[PDB]
C-alpha cells in the first residue's frame, strides 16, 4: 500500500487514487506575489478553550492527537468558512533534514515541518460524511522552523517513545492545542484536498503566514518514530510529506496586505 518510499510514494499514488491528478489537489506552492488580499475575508476564530484531547496514535504515516468531536468543544469559524468546523485531530509532516518537511511551500521555500489541525463541518454530522463534501473539512496549516523550542509542543514530544511503531496508541488527555499556535492568525486560503490517500477534494485550506519555531531536539524526536509495526524491519518515519501539486484553476487569497 501507500507510503513515502521510492516504490510506494507520491508519484505512485495516482494508480490506486486517480484523483491524485485532480483539479484541486494539495499541497501547493504559495506564491506570495500572486496571492491576492481579499478584504472580504474575516478574521479566523479559533475557539479551543474547551478542547478535549483523548489519545495519540502512530498510524504508520504520521502521529495523530485525537480529540472528542461529539460536541462543539474546539471549533474553527470565520475566515473563509461558513459554519462551524470541529477539531477532530492534529498531526504533522516533517523531513529527514531541517531544510525539508513541509507540504505547502512559500515562494518555493520548504519548512522543517508542517502542523495540520483538521476540522470538519458540523452541517454534515460526522467526519466520514464531511470528507465526501467539497466544503467538508477545514485544515489549519502551520509551518515549523528550527530555532527556539516550542514549550507547547514538549508534551507531544515526550510521549512519542510510547508510540514508536505503527498501530501503537497512548492516552493523551488535557493537551491544549492553543500552545501550538503562532502569535498572528494572518493566513492564506485556497480550496484543496487531503494530502494523503484517499486525496479527497474536500478541504478548505487555511495556512498561517507566521511559522512557529521548534528546537532541533524537538524535531529530532519526531525523526525517531517508525513507519513500521513492532517486529517488522525498522524504517524511520521521516519525509512523510507530499510535494506541491499544480495549482490549476485556483486562486490563493490572503487575509492580509
Ligand atoms: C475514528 C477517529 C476518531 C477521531 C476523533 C479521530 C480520528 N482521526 C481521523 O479521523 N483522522 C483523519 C486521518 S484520515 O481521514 O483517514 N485522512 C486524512 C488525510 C490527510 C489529512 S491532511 N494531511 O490533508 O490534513 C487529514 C486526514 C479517527
Ligand atoms: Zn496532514
Amino acid at each position: 500500500h501507500w507510503g513515502y518510499g521510492k516504490h510506494n510514494g507520491p508519484e505512485h499514488w495516482h494508480k490506486d487514487f486517480p484523483i491524485a491528478k485532480g483539479e484541486r489537489q494539495s499541497p501547493v506552492d504559495i506564491d506570495t506575489h500572486t496571492a491576492k488580499y481579499d478584504p472580504s475575508l474575516k478574521p479566523l476564530s479559533v475557539s479551543y478553550d474547551q478542547a478535549t484531547s483523548l489519545r495519540i496514535l502512530n498510524n504508520g504515516h504520521a502521529f495523530n492527537v485525537e480529540f472528542d468531536d461529539s460536541q462543539d468543544k474546539a471549533v474553527l469559524k470565520g475566515g473563509p468558512l461558513d459554519g462551524t468546523y470541529r477539531l477532530i485531530q492534529f498531526h504533522f509532516h516533517w523531513g529527514s533534514l531541517d531544510g525539508q518537511g513541509s507540504e505547502h511551500t512559500v515562494d518555493k521555500k520548504k519548512y522543517a515541518a508542517e502542523l495540520h489541525l483538521v476540522h470538519w463541518n458540523t452541517k454534515y454530522g460526522d467526519f466520514g460524511k464531511a470528507v465526501q463534501q467539497p466544503d467538508g473539512l477545514a485544515v489549519l496549516g502551520i509551518f515549523l522552523k528550527v530555532g527556539s523550542a516550542k514549550p507547547g509542543l514538549q508534551k507531544v514530544v515526550d510521549v512519542l517513545d510510547s508510540i514508536k511503531t505503527k498501530g501503537k496508541s497512548a492516552d493523551f488527555t488535557n493537551f491544549d492545542p492553543r500552545g501550538l499556535l503562532p502569535e498572528s492568525l494572518d493566513y492564506w486560503t485556497y480550496p484543496g484536498s487531503l494530502t494523503t490517500p484517499p486525496l479527497l477534494e474536500c478541504v478548505t485550506w487555511i495556512v498561517l503566514k507566521e511559522p512557529i519555531s521548534v528546537s532541533s531536539e524537538q524535531v529530532l524526536k519526531f525523526r525517531k518514530l517508525n513507519f513500521n509495526g513492532e517486529g517488522e524491519p525498522e524504517e524511520l518515519m521521516v519525509d512523510n510529506w507530499r510535494p506541491a501539486q499544480p495549482l490549476k484553476n485556483r486562486q490563493i487569497k490572503a487575509s492580509f496586505k
